[PDB]
């Protein structure tokens, strides 16, 4: 699986 983060702010 790839990181994907919260969304900026």
């Amino acid at each position: 699986t790839n990181e994907y983060t919260e969304g900026p702010t």
